[PDB]
């Protein structure tokens, strides 16, 4: 009698679950002015390059017109995205044990709340140091807050549903990126740009509080009373009666009532330790090749609002591609597909003449759709293959490993522009298609109902 019969004979989609998803959605909206908001508000409109300083002229206002790093610091802005790069490396080492021990949901809200303040002092920052060291901690704060809301969602959804609510999620994510290239045409400047991005922050918050933890992770600290009220609760909330109390409760004697993330435990079992490199190869793919394919798209009409929605309606097709056929052929088919798919159109532009009619939309095309199919098949995968107490720990493949991607992208490009224009579409297509097909073939299997068991790490090997 796992959580997860007590989730279906309580009702896994009720009421209570979509409000539940639905202020998690708003948690994801609140993500995407985090990662791509960038693109917009620190955007140059143009450069005059004695040089007697330099003054452009538009009527928005990013921030290398407010801090004049068009000619003196233009690295700053790669400098920027390193720190907070950097920013995403300190929180997946450092957002773990500190992230559970403390109380997951209780972690989240101080983390959000977190999030605001700094935001709201991020608008309101008159220098530059003070506002490199923010960005620091806004990266590091919304890396952690996304993940745990993440886990949080595929946590309370039953079998049968985590790809659905998971893909909704991300849909949700792709929406937030629409709603910021609208926000950002509503008025072009920075700051009153980020004072109502840390508004929906406010909203979330204020509601959060009704939100329960995850029942399984509070099971996990033998502590059945209150996780039998709030599974209770939630039965009588979407019209069920409670199930038997002792069915709902697994005491589970054998698991220890702390949490020890491994650090040298992970190589222990051969079948963790090949999942957790065959997740590493692959995430770091797919910064890697992704990062590597939008610079190499071409100029799209208007550089700041047509460029995000082209590249934003690319997502929704491709969720819902996925929302279909994830489950028919489960969720290693698919995506291996789209990755082979990916590293087909990377190697083609090299071996046929750009002078073709149509070659530049069907490679981005193909491309695209490939490391969107990718990015969402990689979360749920590396969700699912990890206990509670090991999810928390697999954040860091996620997040630790496709932070070098972001940070070393750029230089990669930049070496291969100059030692040969078509050095870095083969490297590109060459590691991409060999690692996407040597791995992910068999990282263990998919559909698994119960992947916190304390013997789902093993067994399916
Ligand atoms: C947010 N960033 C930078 C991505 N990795 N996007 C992506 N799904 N390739």
């Amino acid at each position: 009698p796992t959580v997860d019969d007590i989730l279906e004979q309580v009702g896994e989609s009720g009421w209570f679950q979509k409000q539940a998803f639905l202020i998690l959605c708003l948690l994801s909206a609140a993500f995407a002015p985090i990662c791509v908001g960038i693109v917009f508000l620190g955007f140059t409109p143009d450069h005059h390059c004695c040089q007697d300083g330099w003054v452009y002229d538009t009527p928005g206002s990013s921030i290398v017109t407010e801090f004049n790093l068009v000619c003196a610091d233009s690295w700053k802005l790669d400098l920027f995205q390193s720190c907070l790069n950097a920013g995403f490396l300190f929180g997946s080492l450092g957002v773990g044990y500190f992230a559970d021990r403390f109380g997951r949901k209780l972690c989240l809200l101080g983390t959000v709340l977190v999030n605001a303040v700094s935001g709201v002092l991020m608008a309101f920052s008159p220098n530059y140091m003070s506002m490199l060291l923010f960005r620091l901690l806004q990266g590091l704060v919304s890396k952690g807050n996304w993940m745990a809301g993440y886990t949080l969602i595929t946590e309370f959804v039953g079998s049968g549903s985590r790809r659905t609510v998971a893909i909704m999620y991300q849909m949700a994510f792709t929406v937030g990126l629409v709603a910021l290239t609208g926000l950002a045409y509503a008025l072009p400047h920075w700051r009153w740009l980020q004072l109502a991005v840390s508004l929906p922050t406010f909203l979330f918050l204020l509601y959060y509080w009704c939100v329960p933890e995850s029942p399984r992770w509070l099971l996990s600290q033998k502590r059945n009373t209150e996780a039998i009220k709030i599974m209770d609760h939630i039965a009588q909330k979407n019209g069920k009666l409670p199930p038997a109390d002792l069915k709902m409760l697994s005491l589970e004697e054998d698991v220890t009532e702390k949490l020890s993330p491994s650090f040298a435990d992970l190589f222990r079992t051969p079948r963790l330790r090949k999942r957790t490199f065959i997740l590493m190869y692959l995430w770091f793919t797919d910064s890697v090749l992704y990062q590597g394919l939008i610079l190499h798209m071409g100029a799209t009409s208007g550089n700041l609002y047509l460029d995000f929605l082209y590249s934003a309606l690319v997502e929704i097709p491709g969720a819902f591609i996925a929302l279909i056929t994830i489950d028919r052929v489960g969720r290693i088919y698919p995506m291996a597909m789209s990755n082979l798919l990916a590293g087909a159109a990377c190697l083609v532009m090299i071996f046929i003449s750009p002078d073709l009619h149509w070659l530049n939309i069907i490679i981005m095309c193909v491309g695209r759709m490939g490391i969107t199919i990718a990015i969402q098949m990689i979360c749920l995968v590396n969700a699912e293959l990890y206990p509670t107490f090991v999810r928390n720990l697999g954040v860091m493949v996620c997040s630790s490993l496709c932070d070098i991607g972001g940070i070393i992208t750029p230089f990669i490009v930049f070496r291969l522009r100059e030692v040969w224009q078509a050095l870095p579409l083969i490297l590109f297509a060459v590691l991409g298609l060999l690692a996407a097909g040597v791995t992910l073939l068999l990282p263990e299997t998919k559909g698994v109902a119960l992947p916190e068991t304390m013997k789902d790490a093993e067994n399916l090997g």
